[PDB]
């Protein structure tokens, strides 16, 4: 037990799980990641066919400048100008809050970190994708297979010596022929090596293995070089806008060979890596109701083919009908690599045994669900939700058990709109969601190993990272011409006074009560919310949404002497292993 | 310096030589080893006569059964089972330490690893030479000349999918007349190829080079037929513990063409191959106290003669009386082949420069020497003690530099036992030695062109892998008709809490304190140590002496990410070489 308050203002007994957290989550890198996976497919820069304007002009995403915004922070002034960056640009950080703001040109549809191995102390990248248009919207039935481009975005390396004055920089982007893309997910370790480690001149060293769930229903699987070996063999006369269209390391797809008939699958439309080392499979999760295997390092002529180009064509090994319906999401059990969750559009979720994927370890029946969070530590899953079959009132996020422990579901913040998307941060044991509302939360949850049951009020648990508002001023010119953007950003330094500060009674004044938007664009809605996974940034985090600007934010509140200790103690193991 | 403790417990400036260590090897083995030698030298199976159990008997070592014993595990509840296995019998790895016990049937004298290409992955033995009797002891003016058997274990692979449930398996063994055999060392490089390398009938692929120091006064150089291309061959009706009498590549003794007189060098009792492509010389130090060299290629018919059956007789071409004594060691230079070092029962360590043999670069006097490793990266050679003339408590494991630094000698570990052997790895940085006393001992090196007296405390860079004791429940059978061995192993997992944990504590009471057992057969004793020179398994040790049984141990704590990165990366490499 422990009590009175930590040096953030929260009380100990909130903090004392994510403290427990940060050590686990160390513990469990040095056993289950790896400095190194995928030897064989790192980058060769000849494969890297830098486009013209004129080749690159069909993919860029069609809105050539912002919405109009601005941003008031919590005991700052006003500031009262309204800001507008164009496509690729980045406003300056604040300079106390390290805030950023950057412009993709197009609603935000799918977000994830390059995972940097262990206090590496790296630049930090997160990839993205923007759909070329802000008003165009894509059927679940129809494969559609147009034109779109995956974003690289490089955000510095996110020191304190170096937050203030960063910028986001868009490194370099990557045609993609395949359509939308609807999840990505980096290798979660071993991909990543030393930006300036000495290899012959065309492998350019590899930042990463980056797979994208396209609409067009296949898996993609690149590996992405360094962006600095790609510009030293680039020829220096290049466009401003570094496009690329790139040969694949991989395509992933369901099939067979010599199969005749293409697979009902139809969009590939979730993803999750093997958790642990060495990371060998990758499950997809299929519209058709499909959770589909690939084995990576396959060298068996049944699941490997060559393509004429030299990438592969990889059918999977295994699949089981896990839904009725499309299988929305999918996570991967990091504690235990034989079981995983997937919770899909027939509104169950369901736990599976890999091993024995004829019935589920447990289906929960629920309402319509939208993203999952395993967290490491936790034997159950926080589930983000669609309020459509919800009891009024009591939609929002809900923690539910995998079951041996049976407490009932912790209502650990309830929402009046949908949440698009949750990221739960191993480092933090804090789970963040982006809402239609444009509100962003963060929540901090309770030990599950004790009945959340005892939880007092979990109000006390959460707060609002910020919340867009528009202010007048169904379609995207209909709103940016009669609308500007308002961030209302929170003072993350700490807690002190939680529950009586402004922005905090402003988001219990929008739990319960705010309205749903249906007469415009939703231009305020965020899509994606994802927490850093790296340990340098651990308290990280970056969303966007329908307004296709991205915030990056530090939740200053959850840095900690536990958290600052273990990162240098690991940069220290680092540098004297790695040089 | 580098502050901190590494995840494996141990501080990261005692770790940091031993990852340096990787680097400066491998680099070297680049440059310095090579693919494929002595083309001409492939097996050939006709020269492959399988004895049958009738005719192997007068060959095979006379002990059928082990000594009873048991095997402890520091934090795994005692077993206290006492076992007993045959001749050629292999106990079970351990499920999870994987450590594995088979008996030789007799004292065990000889051992070296098959030198594996790095990358290659593939099966990894041990040649043995074990003594017909438990208790017979040979005098070294004499020229023993009776027979024996050269054994090869395979080991398995030593992949961590492989380590869980591994066996020892006696894939074959020859019958040798030439004496027993005092040393055992493989063509360090370039003799290994793929046991599925497409070859005509009568060629067997080769899986090594390996050169024997007879006690008969001359060395027998044998290449290895991989074991299944011998098991194809065979009639599969013939006994699985197959011995084959082998006819030898070539015999190397000391004379010269119409050389009447028998040389006077009496027994050979220590090997050193050019450890340089392309490895071309071959040295063995006599009792007479001459280092006498063969240059295999040689054409000449001054030192190559052919004997009818086909095998070669060389002579050398350079001798030179390098001691007043047996030169009971050899180690020569890696970095420059011109420089060799050796010890002799006249107890100096010499240093010798072989362009220039009359004068030894440097002579130092010492307690009489068993054995010397002279690591890659450093200058100076490490040095195995008996104490019969040791200053009282100084005895043990001493590292010498050749003189340019001119530091005091390393007291790297104190012993009260005389040290039998002694081992280096290159890879790891670190060396390992048997004792009488029964103790193995693995310690790590300071970064010696650093002065070692800044080494406040050796005996934080050390630790016991196991000890060996005899439980009461002057010959062998009167010992075990009374006595049991206890193998009692440390968690090499971490180095956490190593001096606090109870081996530590009971290896500081075998240092200093213990009173050397000299009235019974000292059963427990040691006789050989080897670490893994091959890149895979790199961090797998092998032992054995008196009891007849070999032990094996991975030093889970050494292995570490650059070592996965490492072998991966040259897995890669191979794997794109070799189709």
């Amino acid at each position: 037990h422990c009590r009175g308050m930590a040096p953030n203002g929260l009380p100990n007994h909130i903090m004392a799980p994510v403290w427990k957290c940060l050590h686990l989550t160390k513990d469990f890198r040095e056993q289950k990641h790896s400095y190194w996976e995928f030897a064989e497919w790192i980058p060769l820069a000849w494969k890297w066919h830098l486009l013209s304007e004129l080749e690159a002009a069909p993919y860029l995403p069609q809105e050539e400048k912002s919405p109009l915004f601005s941003v008031q922070r919590e005991g700052l002034p006003e500031d009262g100008t309204l800001y507008r960056i164009n496509r690729f640009s980045s406003i300056t950080a604040h300079p106390e809050r390290w805030d950023v703001s950057f412009f993709t040109g197009g609603p935000l549809w799918a977000l994830d970190w390059c995972p940097v191995p262990e206090g590496a102390g790296a630049s930090q990248y997160v990839a993205l994708f923007s759909s070329p248009d802000m008003n165009e919207t894509h059927p679940l039935s129809q494969l559609h297979s147009g034109p779109g481009l995956l974003q690289l975005w490089g955000l510095g390396t996110l020191q304190q010596e170096s937050c203030p004055g960063n910028r986001a920089h868009f490194v370099y982007g990557i045609a993609c022929d395949n359509g939308c893309i609807w999840d990505l997910k980096f290798c979660p370790s071993g991909a990543w090596e030393l930006p300036g480690t000495p290899r012959k001149a065309p492998l350019l060293p590899r930042l990463g293995l980056l797979a994208l769930a396209c609409s067009d229903g296949k898996v993609l699987l690149f590996s992405l070089p360094h962006p600095e070996a790609l510009l030293a063999q680039q020829p220096p006369d290049a466009v401003k806008p570094a496009i690329y269209k790139v040969q694949c390391v991989a395509t992933l797809q369901v099939g067979s060979m010599q199969a005749t008939d293409p697979s009902e699958c139809g969009q590939c439309l979730s993803l999750a890596w093997m958790p642990t080392r060495p990371h060998q499979h990758l499950a997809a999760g299929y519209y058709n109701g499909m959770v589909v295997f690939w084995n990576l390092p396959t060298n068996s002529p049944l699941q490997r083919i060559r393509l004429s180009d030299g990438s592969l064509k990889l059918y999977p090994f295994q699949c089981f009908l896990a839904h009725d319906q499309a299988v929305r999401t999918l996570q991967w059990c990091k504690a235990n690599s034989h079981f995983l969750v997937s919770a899909g559009s027939d509104r169950k979720i369901k736990f599976w045994d890999l091993r024995r994927p004829y019935e589920p370890i447990n289906s929960i029946k629920r309402f319509l669900s939208t993203e999952l969070a395993w967290l490491l530590p936790y034997n159950g899953v926080t589930v983000a939700q669609d309020n459509c079959y919800a009891s009024y009132g009591l939609c929002g996020i809900h923690y539910i058990d995998a079951g041996y422990l049976g407490f009932k579901a912790y209502f650990t913040a309830p929402r009046k709109g949908t949440v698009w998307s949750l990221s739960g941060s191993d480092w933090l044991g804090t789970i963040a969601a982006g809402d239609i509302s444009g509100e962003l939360i963060a929540a901090i949850l309770p030990d599950m190993a004790l009945n959340p049951i005892n939880v007092k009020r979990p109000v006390e648990r959460r707060f609002p990272i910020y919340k867009a508002d528009l202010i007048p001023y169904r379609t995207y010119t209909e709103t940016v011409n009669h609308h500007y953007l308002l961030f209302q950003d929170t003072d993350l330094g700490s807690f002190h006074d939680l529950l009586r500060r402004e922005p905090m009674l402003r988001m219990q004044e929008g739990e319960g009560h705010s309205q749903l938007c249906l007469d415009r664009l939703q231009l305020e809605a965020i899509h994606k919310v994802r927490f850093s996974p790296n340990l340098d940034s651990y308290g990280w985090l970056v969303s966007g949404g329908q307004s296709g600007l991205v915030r990056i934010h530090f939740v200053r509140g959850l840095a900690s002497p536990l958290g600052h200790r273990m990162q240098l103690e690991s940069r220290a193991h680092f540098n004297a292993m790695f040089q």
